């Protein structure tokens, strides 16, 4: 299945056992390395039968959450806060999602909504969702309005002076104050700039494995790993092995940075 | 005696006399390691012969405040700020609460009292009190009411993939913003998960020994040490020795972490 | 040209593409020094075919930010928030300044905009831009008017325990809430203070090269480098070489750091 | 099988496959972990269908080798240096020592031959050895002999101020400049003195895991880990888990350290 | 021209012109990076008309030195030491070799000379020759010969559980003390054991770029780089780039590490 | 007692029972600190009921080594290898020695034996000796002779540039590789030279406790303590408490640096 | 005075005699910097009346010895041991010199004495020595000559990509194994080449400051400092102020580094 190391690392929780207190898993001022022994899954508020883990909050110094969301048989999702957008990416599994039709979402699907958009996510067998969610930031008469996609049916993008192979989840228009990057690596192929960006980011390693870069910071990765990567940070990455890399990217965009 | 180390540490002050400087206590960015050595006593304003010493407190980062409050003959209590919350548990002597009846608190006992909600802890002959506050997040129309109890009549709690016993002081429901956890460890045991949750943490060991740790910091421990685990802090844990560990612990919960 | 070896540094991008993920930037807690091979170049909203770069956002805990803005043929700029006040400083080619009068605005020419005062920037050909923005903090009546001039035509100051050459462009009437100054250092000089000051910095070397203190840290430098300097960090520089050394300098002034 | 996950450990090789330049290896000033995924195998000089891994040699600073030694079928060992003596220990499997009658020997057997011994360790099927060399530090006229035996037969022995079980493989005669030991730990059970010593150590954990600290370094261990320890490094150890620990540890003695 | 790049690197020194002090050098306690700009040359002494930079000698505590040897018009070579075994490698330009026969070497021909062979290196117009010296160690009766090849001729061994292409330029056999190894990776490619061996390393890298990790450090390398690995050092490599990458590789064998 | 303090110390190792892995000890690549927590007895060779623990030995590079010898009911001393010189010093209880009219030692006595100068040491009840020996460096002719005194019943000689108090238990003719200091500080007095010198060091502090620098490294020290100072490492001291500082120091003396 | 700063540091002992402990010495694995404050004066052996500290000897690691005399009122100077060659600079004063007719020796003028060499240098008043000594080793049959002179007289040297003036007090020819050099730096510039080599240096700043870097540190210098560089540190110098900067320095030269 598609994004299966994402959800079965080739490093598990359990090959450690026999290592008290060991864990891939840093977390520094201006980035940090979530890896999957650390994951903490705890009943999510306000949801029906769905435990989830946080893996980025405001406490680390964003603007946004991203979180793992088990959902199980005959469990539903529970409207976030008020003015608050989420995102929603079906990394294994399905859930249905409604408010106009019933629109069912299996792997590789994915959801945004407006900040205070009624909907509901239910489930009946498995899934496993990577969400993200943020205060929206109301500008002007600016809104945004329902997205409801596939990565595939989403175009390749230019990428000036990169080769790895770009697509964006929603909309570049304005009123989007964030969007949801696919990248792509070959083996072998990395990132020429050494991105220094007051943007963050939160990521979710998909497919393969390579190295990553922060600051003064060189960490090995495989599927599954996650990555919080905090305004300014000095960032970079490298895909290796014999298949390629693909990680999910949140990034802020559209508004002024003051 | 309960809690008699915790009172008593092993490793005492006088203990260090003669060796200038010298202290096990630790204050990083997201976590700390505060001994006894290091207390910093004072008479605890609004209060009748108690001398305090704040172990955490907002500025750390935190959203709570932790302090010993070691009650003398003839001492009272003092009401907290506006909206704020109270949580006292008795580490050694006897203190009466008052506000409906009146109850005589020993060791073991503890008393969380909601916000704006008045009462009074007085105490004849000694006490020694380990308590949080806390501003109070409402969350709609809930509230919560005085809560009265001893760990000991508190039922052990399973928790999945680990092998400590947990006991829940306070209520789980909707209403309280965070609990206090007692956890205990048999000698050899250990967190099977290495933590890294949103979730902030308040720590006091009340018995045992063994090694904590906290990012890529490890830290022996014995009962009397205070610990702050700041959000997202790798934090993990190893009981060891000939008896037990046991400790009380801070958590909040039941609120969105956006 | 002049400031040409800041457009086109010696040590260039391109001359690392042999070094996967090699790189001399750094973003520590208290400073930055941001090279060539971090710029992230992407389109500046508001603006007319223009890429640009942000350097520093409050987001380093700075109340202010710097940009590069390469514009190119046939392009504009765009108003800046309420309150923000905005300094331009031309580092390469000519764009005339619009709005009370019309000025051909070229290299070594800056002009300061108070906050909301429309106006706008066009470029035929090609222009690079260092530009500051921030809230302005408005004190009592007092307010800012358009200033426009030149590097060369402001006077040299005198500076008081130093040999470097001073130049500041903007007023130091109480009106301005910062300053943007020059310095010039001949091979072989240094500052004679090791700085400690609550004002904060943000800097482009614009000619020749040497050595800058931050902390404990100490980086080599060449012209088109870019140095992030937060309060109270322990700053130094020397220079080096056959040729002086001349950077552009942000600093905050005439405001209470209550 | 005992001994069975010090040669198929919990956390094996292959689970790092997607982890590219992962290891939990160490070599510092004083010390080393050399752990399993680190081991370099290759033909071993003068022996049979043998592959040999190297852990320790005097390039570190030691004044012996420690090597792995996976006999396959048909196999034979050969003879090492002038004035070398040599220790085997059998972890896996069988091998016949022959020269005073031939002994088949399994795991928890070891030989031990003085310098100039002739002898030859010749397996049929497979067999896993560790072994150790040193060039023998003659004393006057004193001279070591043959000892084949087995851990078990060994007694167990008082160690003042510990709670571990202590045995040893050889003698305590004064010819003998090393032993080898075979200690025990209960979970939870720990080192009381942190030993600084002139001895050196060569250790391989056989059962359990748990905590090594060296120098101002702490690791988490399992079976089939190698601790390489230089003579004066800050020692200590703790059992954890469900089974006990035991590591095999070379030590040198009976030779005046000046 | 084969392995242009070693001899002009990508990031060459003159780029550095305007960074006073700056370097990618690295000395530390187990393992060095040695980079163009730190190439320190020399008139060679007994050689006519060459100039030398040795990159590692043994007060690195390794048993062998490494040197780049500048050969210009009418140039030769001058003889090495009583015992002191050496092996060139050409690469760039032709040098002749005479004294049995007479052999003319070009890029990426080698040629290994026995403890005191008489020979001679008699270059026209220029050549680079990357030279190793060590004394002999001999081995009961055993004696090494002249061996002269190319590259290319030699054959690609096995290399179980690694995917790189190897060729070993020297015998195997027990009279030689050390081999040179040419290791080939195609990007994406990196080496899946992370060595830890008493075997020490010269490297040259001659063709593409890549990451080499050494201990906890980790350095973007190009070719023209050089590498110094002591005794169990941590070691690992992974290509990167649209090219493959060759590293030229000295180690020690055949001979008992005690 | 005299110099109590030493043999049981205000912070000692059951202090740290319930401590874990905790030790003040270091052992660093110039210096060490080595604490009695960390101290490893075990029965000394030839030696009489004894128990040694070395604290110093050469494999520290050290030319010397230094141990602490514990004889208990009716113990004996053993002689030093061959060439080696011997100095005592009696920290506690009661010794006597012989070989020409015996004598007895108590607390603060001390004797100097020859390199082979046959003698013996006598025990009845116990004592605590703190003892040094090297392989004397025979400076030709010059030869060294047997010495008995009391730190007490030595002259105070000067100390320009320095105010602590000197006494030298050996005779500072250059026969002698080294002597043995016996340096007093009051409260509040410290070395005024930052000392870097060729000299080594072995330091038991006898009374009072203080601050050691060693390095960038600081130290709270107390009596009981020792510390191995190897040659060029910055040290420096000053005293702290109502009592005097006071340690027994080796230092070697009257042979050329080369 | 030339070189008077040397004698008389701009920051002096005395002036850190209010800061218990500090000092700018600094002494690493590869490399030191020794300032005044923390040099070592004690009685020079086989000399009378001449105080003298060694500031660098072979327990370095290093092949040579580097101390400072201090010739007083009627002082004569020791005989090095058999076979150790000697080199002499007078930093200050006067000293004569005889064996062959008499020298005087005064500021500038330095005298190098081969291995077995009879001389003697005879002190009136006061004079300072900087001295190197070594032992010398025999190649061939090539013996060195006593040198006498001055380093005005002597003449300066290609400087091939440099810029800093050389001037070499010995023969380049053979039979010496070491050099001392004189090198000079105008304010602003800075050696190109940053240095890495097995030679091995020990320098004294005779006259300016500026920034000195060793391996990843960086030193602030000032004339009367002096530096140990180990072989292969990586190392770089930049003048700075008004005057310029000029260095002594010991070089190894025309020995094979096997
Ligand atoms: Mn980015
Ligand atoms: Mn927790
Ligand atoms: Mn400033
Ligand atoms: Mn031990
Ligand atoms: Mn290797
Ligand atoms: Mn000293
Ligand atoms: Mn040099």
């Amino acid at each position: 299945p598609i994004y299966w190391k994402a959800t079965n690392p080739t490093l598990s929780p359990s090959h450690l056992q026999d290592l008290p207190g060991f864990t891939r898993s840093v977390y520094k001022r201006d980035h940090a390395l979530i890896t999957p022994e650390s994951h903490v899954y705890s009943p999510l508020p306000d949801w029906t039968n769905t435990l989830g883990a946080y893996l980025i909050t405001p406490a680390t110094g964003s603007h946004f959450v991203m979180y793992l969301a088990k959902m199980k048989e005959m469990s539903s999702s529970g409207l976030p806060p008020q003015d608050i957008e989420r995102l929603i990416f079906v990394v294994e599994g399905a859930v249905t999602l409604t408010n106009s039709s019933s629109k069912k979402l299996t792997v590789d699907s994915y959801a945004y909504l407006p900040p205070n958009f009624h909907h509901s996510l239910d489930c009946v067998e498995s899934a496993t969702l990577v969400v993200f969610e943020r205060r929206y930031e109301y500008l002007g008469s600016h809104t945004t309005e329902l997205i409801v996609g596939s990565t595939d049916k989403q175009p390749l993008l230019e990428t000036p002076g990169e080769v790895f192979e770009l697509r964006k989840l929603l909309p570049m228009s304005v009123a989007y104050d964030f969007n949801i990057h696919t990248m792509d690596f070959q083996p072998g192929e990395f990132l020429n700039v050494k991105e220094v960006h007051y943007n963050q980011h939160g990521l979710l390693l998909l497919e393969g494995q390579g190295i990553y870069r922060l600051g003064d910071n060189w960490y090995p990765v495989q599927a599954g790993d996650v990555i919080w990567m905090a305004p300014f940070v000095p960032q970079w990455y490298a895909a290796l092995g014999k298949t390629r890399s693909r990680y999910l990217l949140y990034k802020d965009v559209n508004r002024n940075p003051l």
